[PDB]
């Protein structure tokens, strides 16, 4: 509850940063797989991968301030974001989000 | 009622048309997975792989009780021509052909 005007600006920032980082990494993966595709089973493994990733990406980047404390905590736990990049938020948030990365 | 060698010419025509479509698919999934630029390109590739996995799994039903319908489809899709089924009884070919026209 309660997000400043610039807290909202630094939130969108850290969101789009971790977002772009993960998309690009995905973009490389789908490329680096086009090489080792020999059998049809390799295509099914690519389909399965695109399924799992699409489901995670569509539901993980939920820009909703009421759960955005949990979203950021995940990204931190996955390396797509560090507390250093959320610099600008109130302190209970930074302290809270941190405690949630290791939970 | 399928002969002993009708079964062999069936396996032949089946897996050949299969290879043509699988090989062609492997090229598409390769050529497209490379030219991906934005994220929207990956979701479109995902949708394609979804529809194809569903179509391919249900397209190649090697079941002699419906294999008259499977072959007729492949012919309507270019993965096979009646010329390649010429080992079958002249009466099946007439049926299979008529289903290509539907």
């Amino acid at each position: 509850v309660s997000w400043s005007d610039l807290e909202q600006e630094v939130a969108q920032a850290a969101f789009q940063k971790a977002y772009e980082r993960e998309i690009n990494a995905l973009i490389q993966d789908v490329r680096d797989n086009a090489v080792q595709i020999s059998e049809l089973e390799d295509i099914w493994r690519l389909h399965n991968f695109l399924s799992a990733k699409r489901h995670e990406i569509d539901g993980k980047y939920d820009y909703n301030y009421s759960v955005l404390v949990f979203v950021f905590a995940t990204l931190i736990k996955q390396g797509w974001l560090h507390l250093d990049e959320l610099k600008g938020l109130d302190q209970d948030k930074l302290t809270k989000i941190g405690s949630l990365s290791r939970m």
